[PDB]
DNA sequence: CCTATTGTTGCAATTGCAACAATAGG
DNA sequence: CCTATTGTTGCAATTGCAACAATAGG
């Protein structure tokens, strides 16, 4: 069985570090861009749903989202039928940053996917989607506190 | 073209968070285990070379390597020919941790590579190798300070 | 002498395990 | 009432852009 955890970890460290440095121009912090991007596509969704689809810690997302709302990029309004859910909507400062973030994310994507044909990227989109699903259960299994057996 | 950066970010966050909590029992910090894995297999390596292979910040490294030596997990040695380079070697408690660490990583890799035939993982190893190489230039590009033009 | 390497700290922010809250929804 | 959901703070870290120092190797 050949390792894959290493390269995927390397590739993510680079792409995230590039995005952090480039987005510091737009005053976005270390990991704050992954939230607003997802919040802009799915308007009004909840911390717990983002925590699930993004696979980050809940407390880490809580304070990181507190700044995006403090610094005026998103707004957390509540629903009349739910006293606990906080529906996270983007502001006009956030709606204008989304087309720019898509360009850095897409240009970094084109640099990373340089050399692949249209069929090769789909074979890689499917392979990564499968790996993302295979690891989803064990992430919450360890996140809850349960001990793995190996 | 389709997007690949998003899934790669999710997979690397989950695999890292799983490894962090499970290596917390072995008194390794938030991201310290990635260094010791490489130092054990590359004895006499320098901190700068690790920064290049792992694609993490140089300041993030140096501060983290300090704890690795401060907590007796590795050792910083000086050479005769070079008063600038610090050849990094693991301690004895560092060597005994290596077969355990590549046992959790090995199993996390098997969970991630679930349902792939032996050929499908090679088509994935070779694919991720290019993506790692394709992004190698642009990361040091931005890290050094030069602005990127789309 | 000169420039790229190799390596460290000053703030200042993020990160995340506990540990604790409070509603949802039976 | 009960339990899963959803959420925030306490606090001790790591993390990272500046701003530095110091030898390597011409």
């Amino acid at each position: 069985m050949k390792d894959i955890l290493r390269d995927i970890g390397v590739i993510a460290r680079a792409l995230d570090s590039i995005s952090n440095i480039e987005f510091k121009e737009l005053n976005l912090a270390k990991g704050q861009f992954i939230y607003l991007v997802r919040i802009c596509e799915n308007q009004g969704i909840i911390q717990e749903k983002l925590v699930d689809i993004l696979k980050i810690d809940r407390t880490t997302a809580s304070r990181a989202i507190k700044n995006l709302e403090k610094n005026g990029l998103i707004i957390k309004k509540q629903n009349k039928n739910n006293k606990k859910n906080k529906l996270l909507f983007p502001t006009e400062k956030g709606q204008q940053l989304y087309p720019l973030i898509i360009r850095e994310n897409e240009y970094s994507n084109a640099v990373a996917l340089k050399g692949f044909t249209e069929a090769e990227i789909n074979m890689l989109t499917d392979a990564l989607k499968k790996v993302k699903e295979n690891i989803a259960d064990d992430w919450l299994y360890v996140k809850k506190g349960n001990k793995r057996s190996y």
